[PDB]
């Protein structure tokens, strides 16, 4: 992957101070727009999509598995799980703790469908059964947001989180019914108002996911974005920055999303 007309994103990533990572695709022309899109990123949140897809697709195999109640404890309940939190006395759905972790980026949720899942190595060897081979998850939440510079473990690239999300989405990696849950769950987030959508046509639908470290100014989205008459868009926006304490920006990653749909 390559962009000849790379300096618009390349003054963008001076100013923010860090490295940003773009990778989006026009599925009805074929059409890509690339920067830094081999090179990995922590993944944070944005994992947590992705675990809802495996779900799904093991629901293919197990009836009544998205039905099934968890009565989880209050020790599961680590920071930032509003949903789990607010539901702890009833417990939750397998349906409705992968909702929670896409719409609401719920960790406790995450963590608890990951143990479902055997683990980051289980999701992790989903997205391997997909042709996915960039992907890696090796830590369960919070550990995963270290985003330590160079630091290969729980990270992806956006070439490849654009690629496994047309898969999952657009193409034939779920079955038709899990599918349009997964592009429901997505539509429905409440994270991503100034990150992708920020940057797309308020005609036109988007379904997103995000992710926010917390350290070394790293946050980033993924979505698919449906134009007007048209094929969908599919793609990955990614931060990371070199220190600690660097700010993660929402509004580079508009910044960058806009450039990436400009390009296209
Ligand atoms: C430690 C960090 C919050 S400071 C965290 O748990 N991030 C996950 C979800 C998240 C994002 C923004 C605020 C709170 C939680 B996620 O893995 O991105």
């Amino acid at each position: 992957s390559t962009n000849l007309v790379a300096e618009p994103f390349a003054k963008l990533e001076q100013d923010f101070g860090g490295s940003i990572g773009v990778y989006a695709m026009d599925t009805g022309s074929g059409a890509t727009v690339s920067y830094r899109a081999e090179e990995r990123f922590p993944l944070c949140s944005s994992f947590k999509g992705f675990l809802a897809a495996a779900v799904l697709a093991r629901s293919q195999q197990q009836a009544g598995l998205l039905d099934t109640p968890i009565r989880y404890g209050k020790n599961a309940l680590v920071p930032w799980s509003p949903i789990s939190e607010k539901y702890l006395t009833t417990g939750m759905t397998v349906a409705e703790l992968s909702a929670a972790a896409v719409q609401y980026s719920d960790n406790a949720a995450a963590n608890l469908l990951l143990k479902e899942l055997g683990g980051p190595a289980g999701l992790t060897a989903f997205m391997r059964s997909i042709g996915d081979t960039t992907f890696r998850l090796d830590r369960w939440e919070l550990e995963l947001n270290s985003a330590i510079p160079g630091d290969a473990r729980d990270t992806s690239s956006p070439r490849a989180v654009t690629e496994s999300l047309q898969k999952l989405t657009l193409g034939s990696a779920l079955a038709a019914p899990q599918r349009q849950q997964f592009v429901d769950w997505l539509k429905g987030n409440t994270t991503g108002n100034h990150r992708i959508r920020a940057a797309v046509p308020a005609d036109w639908a988007v379904g997103d996911k995000t992710g926010t470290c917390g350290v070394y100014g790293t946050a980033n989205d993924y979505a698919v974005v449906w134009p007007t008459g048209r094929a969908p868009i599919v793609l990955a926006v990614y931060t990371r920055a070199p220190n600690k304490d660097d700010k993660h920006s929402e509004a580079v990653i508009a910044a960058a999303a806009r450039l990436a749909l400009e390009g296209l």
